[PDB]
């Protein structure tokens, strides 16, 4: 149905704007991008930079991943990000979310030859 590097695209890759446009950018991508289909995802994070950028953070800073695994990467630079966090207002499948635009480091989880993104740990 979809490998691991291309759900990784697929949740967390907006190549095609340089921020969230609008407070109704997460209630618009997490419904457009199916994380809202069976239930609400209620944390995602979409990453405003090239493919490339975020798998080339899969070579920089090597950082202990959420769940004890040892292959996570936080990006050496900032990266135009969205935060998208369920409200309280929101109920399936009236999925609801606060827009959050700002600039942070990335950490991604990467596996696999060719070595890539597999999951997004968090922002700092
Ligand atoms: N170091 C690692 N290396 C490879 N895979 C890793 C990993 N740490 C976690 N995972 C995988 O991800 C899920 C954990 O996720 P968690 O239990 O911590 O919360 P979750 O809501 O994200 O649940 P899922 O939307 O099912 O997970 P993903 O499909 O991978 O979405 P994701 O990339 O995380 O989106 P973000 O919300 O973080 O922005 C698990 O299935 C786990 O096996
Ligand atoms: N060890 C390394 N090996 C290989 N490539 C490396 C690297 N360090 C950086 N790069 C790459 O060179 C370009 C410039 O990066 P650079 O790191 O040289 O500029 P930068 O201005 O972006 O850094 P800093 O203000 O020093 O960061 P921090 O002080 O830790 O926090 P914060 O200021 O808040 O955030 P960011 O400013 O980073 O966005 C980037 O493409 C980066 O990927």
């Amino acid at each position: 149905k979809e490998t691991a590097a291309a759900k990784f695209e697929r949740q967390h890759m907006d190549s095609s704007t340089s921020a969230a446009s609008s407070s109704n950018y997460c209630n618009q991508m997490m419904k457009s991008r199916n994380l809202t289909k069976d239930r609400c995802k209620p944390v995602n994070t979409f990453v405003h930079e090239s493919l490339a950028d975020v798998q080339a953070v899969c070579s920089q800073k090597n950082v202990a991943c959420k769940n004890g695994q040892t292959n996570c990467y936080q990006s050496y630079s900032t990266m135009s990000i969205t935060d998208c966090r369920e409200t309280g207002s929101s109920k399936y499948p009236n999925c609801a979310y606060k827009t959050t635009q700002a600039n942070k480091h990335i950490i991604v989880a990467c596996e696999g030859n060719p070595y890539v993104p597999v999951h997004f740990d968090a922002s700092v």
